[PDB]
């Protein structure tokens, strides 16, 4: 499950070889190309690293803090140089300059799945099959190689590219950065995390299940759509506090019947069991009928993606 094919190994090696050529990251070495979107705590820009010529994604977090705090943040982010996986967004480095922390990472030309979803309307089950494999693999990697859980799985934290790669980003590695920042959505948080109770990688599986239902139906799935709302979709307002209460108190969302395969439906159901002990784990998810089927499917994710978003 963590072993790599020839292509994956080669791309991972090529990234590291290019990264080695970049030295210390400095503010004045960046030329702004465009705005990629906004992440929690700051804006993400597509940039040119002038000396190396490398195109990067630069996230800028505005923080007015003492040299003590920022130097500790930068050191804590250094842990990202150790995360090397086809399912994790490549990291270049982090620095502080004139009231803002910069996190420089690999450019993903397909952007986030939250952006792809807006464009597509809804994402096909076979495409969600590849997405599920990449998320399980990224979460397994983080857990097994670094003893870390994501803590913030959502469609805006799943990045995609024209080579067909799917990678996770914005997993909390710096405690100090979270404290100083600290304000992202709690709408993908598991019922146990919202109840302050017992929380592990099982809470990330809930967030993945919820993100998958959202992408499949083309709508944040809580509260569930009524009989008339589903007819407009396939043919076949709640304030944040009300929503969080609904998650904790009500049955979990589910895919509509007779539109998706029973394997996909069962897969999301197992991710969405409210009790984390009963909820499927990464090991069980890796061998789920939906995962085994999707893994054997020869799905052109890059082709689908480029056609959908008008990339090219
Ligand atoms: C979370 C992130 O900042 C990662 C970088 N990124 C990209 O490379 C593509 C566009 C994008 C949109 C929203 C958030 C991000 C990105």
């Amino acid at each position: 499950e963590l072993e790599l094919d020839e292509q994956q190994r080669k791309r991972l090696e090529a990234f590291l070889t290019q990264k080695q050529k970049v030295g210390e990251l400095k503010d004045d070495d960046f030329e702004k190309i465009s705005e990629l979107g906004a992440a929690n705590g700051g804006v993400v820009f597509k940039v040119s690293h002038k000396p190396s010529g490398l195109v990067m994604a630069r996230k800028l977090i505005h923080l007015e803090i003492k040299p003590a705090i920022r130097n500790q943040i930068i050191r804590e982010l250094q842990v990202l140089h150790e995360c090397n996986s086809p399912y994790i967004v490549g990291f270049y480095g982090a620095f502080y300059s004139d009231g803002e922390i910069s996190i420089c990472m690999e450019h993903m030309d397909g952007g986030s799945l939250d952006q792809v979803l807006k464009k597509a309307g809804r994402i096909p089950e076979q495409i969600l099959g590849k997405v599920s494999i990449a998320v399980i693999k990224g979460l397994t990697y983080l857990r097994e190689k670094h003893k870390i859980m994501h803590r913030d799985v959502k469609p805006s934290n799943i990045l995609v590219n024209s080579r067909g790669e799917i990678k996770l980003c914005d997993f909390g590695v710096s405690g100090q950065l979270i404290d100083s920042m600290a304000v992202g959505t709690r709408s993908y948080m598991s019922p146990e995390r919202l109840q302050g109770t017992h929380y592990s990688v099982q809470s990330d599986i809930w967030s993945m299940g919820l993100s998958l239902v959202e992408m499949a139906v083309g709508r944040y799935p809580i509260p569930p759509p009524d009989a008339k709302e589903l007819e407009l979709m396939f043919g076949c307002p709640m304030a944040i506090f009300e929503l969080l209460d609904y998650i904790v108190n009500e049955p979990p969302p589910k895919l509509p019947s007779g539109v998706f395969s029973l394997e996909f439906q069962d897969f999301v159901n197992k991710c969405l069991i409210k009790n984390p002990a009963e909820r499927a784990d990464l090991k069980q998810l890796m061998v789920h009928a939906f995962i085994k089927r999707s893994d054997a499917e020869e799905v052109d994710f890059a082709g689908w993606l480029c056609s959908t978003i008008g990339l090219n």
